[PDB]
């Protein structure tokens, strides 16, 4: 797709800190850009929409190539249309924003410049951020994660994409999302199937895969940490059900691991660690700091800070495993106890180290789940299972919670605030900010 300028594109600024082993942290100035899927897509020579509701214009978009040549992405009014605002080192995303139309959530990327994404090499480093999930009830997910996207949004690889990172192109993740309107410089009109439960989305004939590090997927009820390896580390197009993931039929027939080796304290047995109120170790009605360390062995460590008190990831006992570190032993024990083989089949933490050894783009989003109502994160899943079934209970939310239409009408003012992002060598982010 190309870019149009009927609406100016001004990326909201966002500062963050880069720390060093020497003990100092320096302020960096970046900005955020909203994903292309949320943008107005119209004809290059007019205001005629190329996509409307959950269907494409059959005249402007008869096929993927023609559609890409006839259509362009336009600018976004961050605050008024998407409910996205920034203030210093803080970023807030509103759940539902009512303007000329109804907008639900957003997916944003941290930029290095006005035309490029900031790339982070995670291996041997740690990532820290403060978050306020107090306004996120059951069914919502304020996520912060990393994906192996190209810095230019794919412009160098796909000439027909001239919008680039400036317009949030090039997304990919372990689910090999087929709901993307543009992939590899072409539209996704071929094989398009409008969603039967969402009037604004659909599924196309192609998806976009890549490694994904889910550092934070959470609400006020539950939180999970999940690395997702792929046989091909970087962004790669997939076709049909060969994509696997949520959007396809055979979930495990793809190149990526849609499940991952997840770590949810509640799912692992500690039901008093994270929750709303003073009866929980970490009170989700108050802000908290989340630190994630990527050691060179490929293992992942995590600790939290609230009101100046530090709490390491709680200890978990799963089969022959015992500890608080996400490593090979943990992931092997999880597949043995909870079932599955997707993570190991995709290479596990060893294959995932290839992703963290390279650059990954920071993503921050807020979304509700039209496929599984976020039950996999904060409830019993599958819903037919009981508490006696290992790993079935992931949170205290009712199995009837998370209906998109219901949460959107009942909790429109829900929102998430991410702030004070710090990145640097392991052991450096707790030092004085500059
Ligand atoms: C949950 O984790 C916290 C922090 O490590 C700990 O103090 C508490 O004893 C744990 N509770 C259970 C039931 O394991
Ligand atoms: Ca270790």
């Amino acid at each position: 797709q190309s870019a149009c300028t009927l609406q100016s594109e001004t990326h909201p600024p966002l500062t963050w800190q880069k720390c060093s082993s020497g003990g100092t942290c320096t302020q960096q100035t970046g900005s955020v850009v909203i994903d292309a899927n949320w943008r107005w897509t119209h004809a290059t020579n007019s205001s005629t929409n190329c996509y409307d509701g959950n269907t494409w214009s059959s005249t402007l978009c008869p096929d993927n190539e023609t559609c890409a040549k006839n259509c362009c992405l336009d600018g976004a009014a961050y605050a008024s249309t998407y409910g996205v605002t920034t203030s210093g080192n803080s970023l807030s995303i509103d759940f539902v924003t009512q303007s000329a139309q109804k907008n639900v959530g957003a997916r944003l990327y941290l930029m290095a410049s006005d035309t490029t994404y900031q790339e982070f090499t995670l291996l041997g480093n740690e990532f820290s951020f403060d978050v306020d999930v107090s306004q996120l009830p059951c069914g919502l997910n304020g996520a912060l994660y990393f994906v192996s996207m190209d810095a230019d949004g794919g412009v160098s690889k796909y000439p027909t994409n001239t919008a680039g990172a400036k317009y949030g192109t090039g997304y990919c993740d372990s689910q090999c999302p087929r709901d993307l309107k543009f992939i590899n410089g072409q539209a996704n009109v071929e094989g398009w199937e409008p969603s039967s439960n969402n009037a604004n989305t659909g599924i196309g004939g192609h998806g976009s895969c890549c490694s994904q590090m889910d550092i934070w997927e959470a609400n006020s009820i539950s939180e999970a940490l999940t690395p997702h390896p792929c046989t091909t580390v970087g962004q790669e197009i997939c076709e049909g059900d060969g994509c696997g993931g949520t959007y396809s039929d055979n979930r495990y027939g793809g190149t990526c691991d849609p499940d991952g080796c997840d770590w949810n304290p509640y799912r692992l047995g500690n039901t008093s660690f994270y929750g709303p109120g003073s009866s929980f170790t970490l009170d989700t009605t108050k802000k908290l700091t989340v630190v994630t360390q990527f050691e060179t062995s490929g293992a992942i460590n995590r600790y939290y800070v609230q009101n100046g008190v530090t709490f390491q990831q709680p200890n978990a006992e799963l089969g022959s495993y015992s500890g608080n570190e996400l490593n090979d032993d943990y992931c092997t024990a999880e597949e043995a106890e909870f079932g599955g083989s997707s993570f190991s089949d995709k290479g596990g933490l060893t294959q995932f180290k290839k992703a963290t050894s390279g650059g990954m783009v920071l993503v921050m989003s807020l979304w509700d789940d039209y496929y599984a109502n976020m039950l996999w994160l904060d409830s019993t899943y599958p819903t037919n299972e009981t508490s006696s079934t290992p790993g079935a209970v992931r949170g205290s939310c009712s199995t009837s919670s998370g209906v998109p239409a219901q949460v959107e009408s009942q909790s429109p003012n829900a929102k998430v605030t991410f702030s004070n992002i710090k990145f640097g060598p392991i052991g450096s982010t707790g030092n004085p900010s500059g």
